[PDB]
């Protein structure tokens, strides 16, 4: 069966998989909304997490009856953490009592901070789209390989 | 029969199921009302709970004669807790004796709090509608799978 | 007879139908009134609900002797929830004992809130009118199709 | 006889007809009054409704012995809903106990709201007059056509 | 029947289809309105989403009795995400209590932000019109091809 | 009968037709009014929409007993979207409580914005007039052609 | 009788006629008043509209017992739309509560806007006078011609 | 009848005709005014356009009962586009708020630009006068010829 | 039928055709306007695009019943891209808040930029006129040739 | 079948192909717009990327039923990266708070930077046009060769 030991072959186990369908659809769910909210962007990242699960264990090899998405590869990982990060936060401070601080934006501490955050998530959501989908990132038993052991309960 | 043991295959048992009909109809019941009330929004969340039951046990597999809704998936779970949460509460304080505090809204503690809560539940009730229904979230014996055991009282 | 199973073909069953006559007439009943009331706008949405019923079941197909209105399509669904929602509420607070709070509107918590709500329901009631009626939204056995099964009690 | 089925030919049935005489006369009844009232403007719109009936059914075609007014055409529909809407409401708030709020208009919530509403209904009542009457809107068996079926009980 | 496995042939499945009629009509619904609103632009993008469904599955090939629109092609995808994005948001901040911040626009945080957003959605709505329609983007069994497998339940 | 399939012959179906009479008359209705209003310009565009219907279906060819106006041609389409767009909006902000912001136009956010919008709709309303009418845009069975199929229920 | 079909012969039907008497007299009614008003200039344009009717139909040719004025010719059309347009509007803003904004014209948004509008309508009202009357614009069965058909119910 | 095919004989069809009377009179209407305006010069060019129509079709030859003016010949075309162009525009910039920029013409961006434009339209309006009228430009069935076909419905 | 394969014979397919009538008329529509605008020049180029379609496919040869205009030839292509490009843009920067930057043109960044752009589009619009029309650019089955194959479904 | 190993024969696999139709049409979409924008130029490059895919794999040779465009050849590659690069960016800095920096262009950091960028993309868009199309760049099984192996699953 599959019997892994060498640690160098463990950079593709947990928090590095999904499927073309699940991932791409999640991204559209995000992009199609306003960036003046927390519910949306915050929950969005939390959506992607639910799919950032695992698949290849140390005993049952990757099946031919499947093709998952290595969420920590070429363009996905760097631009997906960079992307999901774009909506990190912002200098949110609603200085009020009931009425927003009267002369709040006279000599304030933010404006283009919120505006510029939006640009981040926005356009990166797109470049991701094309890269993500194509081949930059994808993998299956075909591309999942190196020098892997197989020796537990027989089945070949 | 079905005979489950591996815990990794238990993230889809209790408080994660329903059916297209029950769920979608509940959402309309909510959306079609005012957000200046507690009866409505509070009881609403309590409505969704009655449907957040369980279906797949450890012995009788998912039937072909059915298609339920995994209430803890892709878009539903993150935006449904975020949604149901939108009507968490608000800074409700009816400072009165019989007559609401005379000069209550002069230098008060709330206004857009109540207003902004409404926006939350409202628009998220919609984005949910389309996502929820489509395929983002749904499942049945067809999509309910991984590596599951079946060995109790024979019937195949 | 009709014998449906595939869930992907269930996004057009409950809370998604009506008829050109019923729907359009309901909209006029709404639009022709004042927006400084609750009886009207609130009951209005509740009117549309009574027509948001169902028609196509899993066994008796859509008849040639009919043409219903898919209330969850193109322009209707997004602008009808957005519309019906326009009269969500407002920051209604009649701070009084018998006499409205003397200096209530000196440094208050609302005005253009009520005013701006009216604009919402109002003009959207119209854009709806033209869109709704035309073809954006309508359907019948002619447009109600995909890949649907028919196999119960014979009648062809 | 007339035997209609195609839905595309149903955008001219209910709530879209009247006659040159009834409609124009109703408009004068409105225009000739003060806009500081509710009885007038409110009941006015309700007057136009009584005439917003139906005429062409699915079996007895439009007669040669008549010429009705399609209340949902060219200029009428857009400017008639816009018109009838002008007297939607206003920020009406008579803050009093018996005596209107003493210092009510010091730092208040309205003035040109009421004033500006009047301008709306007023001048639009006129532009309507000329447009409405001419040809922009009118119709009869001559202009009521497309590709309509006639096949029930014989009479030709 | 159709029996797909190669992942490289999965960049045209979900969230990449529609039809000439549905798509173009949705765009007009958008363009014909004011850009000083949220109901409109926000719900607009949500309209396009309802049509961003799927069509070609892994078993029933693209029919000759149809011609859909690949919403992720040549000009559509880049300028449609860029377009739908134009109405991302803006620096919306209605600093008020009832009365908009007195000296709000003296030394404020926005103006041409809202104005410039409008230009974005506006003109891009047009360039899209011509490109979208022509051939830049469209596809059917004629143009939907590469090296695709067909081997399940026989029917040829 | 008419039996169309080739998609390249679908850029002249929905939202691309009208008649010389309806269209030109609508334009005059617009031009003859003030540009310091929303009722007028907004409803205007909504007027043109009611005429932006369809005529040539896939089975009943264009008649000799008619001459419609292709609203998406030569000069009409580019300058009609550009025109109808001129009255997109403006930086409308009536900062007031009852009394317009005292020192509102000292160091404000708009003036020639409103003024310059008017110039847009205005003069383009004219250049349109001559172009629109002449031949730039018009069509009928005479000019509506390419390589179109005709094969359903016989009638020649 | 008259039996027109060719569309090229339809640029002189609706909204393009009147008579020397009606038109010239209307212009004097306008010119003889102040340009610091809305009643006058606004209603003026609306006056000219009432005369911008139609005369030559597709069956009863232009009579010898008449001479009308083609309101869309040589100098009339370009300078009449340009003229009627001169009184488009202006940057009208009466910033007041009861008392016009104290320091309103210190650093304001308009002055020569109103002044310069007056010059527009004024002098163009004159150049029109001479041009309009002479021959630049006028027509009758004598000048109304091209290649027109006559074939319905006989009368020659 | 006339039956043209050779394209070399199509440089005298659309946008190349008028009549001695219409054209010359239009030019005087222009020349007799101030060049410190937009209404005049702009509408002027738009006047000439209304006459820049067509006359010789591919089937009804040029009549003996007429003499039109080829607006794209010898001196007219080059000096008429050059002329009509003279009033292209200018560096118009009224830098003001209500009061023209105080020290606007100290170190400004224009003066002789406006002045020199006037000279252009002015004197070219004259040289045109003599050239235009004489013979440089004029034509009729006498001068309209080359090697043209005539073969449709007989009439000779 | 026509059966093309050799790629060298593909430099005259898409985005390289039109007709003498459509093209020349579009150019006049452009030239007759001011160059201090964006609506005009921008939409102009977008007008020419609508005509930059295709005609000669790989199976139905160029007809004798037609003569189109190869928009990518001799003088058209180089001077038409150069022309359409003349109105690329300019250093447009309206530095203002409501009042254009007081001392904006003292030590500014542009003037003859806008002025010089106008000269570009202007005069090139003319040289184009003569070249375009004559023979420099035109083509039909007569001039559309090289060594082209014809072998699909028989018809000769 | 095709069985490649030698790496020297891998400089024509990924990110080096397309087709005459797709590529040339994309270029026109770009060129026909203003260069004072980011949406356009930025998304443009992202458009070309979607077509910069791959075609020749290591097992299924280049077909006779096709002719693609090697996007990394003679003139395309050097001038296409140079071209697409022209719209790299610019010294974009909108120093403002709501009102662009008053004395921003007195002693600033840019002007001809933006202007000169436009020239880059512009004219190179053209030289590309002719080169790209002709033969400089194109290829197919005819020109795609060197010394390539073919030895997997038999089919000759």
């Amino acid at each position: 069966s599959y019997n892994i030991t060498n640690s160098n072959q463990y950079q593709y186990f947990a928090a590095v998989w999904a499927e073309p369908t699940p991932m791409l659809n999640q991204c559209v769910s995000a992009l199609s909304q306003s960036y003046q909210t927390q519910a949306g962007r915050d929950t969005v990242r939390q959506q992607f997490a639910n799919l950032l699960s695992t698949i290849v264990a140390p005993n049952q090899r990757f099946p031919d009856t499947g093709f998952r998405v290595y969420v920590n590869s070429a363009v996905i990982k760097p631009l997906y953490e960079a992307l999901m990060k774009s909506f990190d936060t912002r200098n949110r401070i609603i200085e009020t009592e009931e009425e927003s601080r009267p002369s709040a934006s006279e000599v304030a501490n933010a404006t283009q901070r919120v505006d510029d955050a939006t640009v981040a998530i926005r356009s990166q959501i797109q470049l991701l789209l094309n890269e993500l989908s194509n081949g930059h990132g994808y993998m299956n038993r075909a591309e999942f390989e190196a020098i892997l052991p197989w020796t537990t309960a027989p089945a070949t």
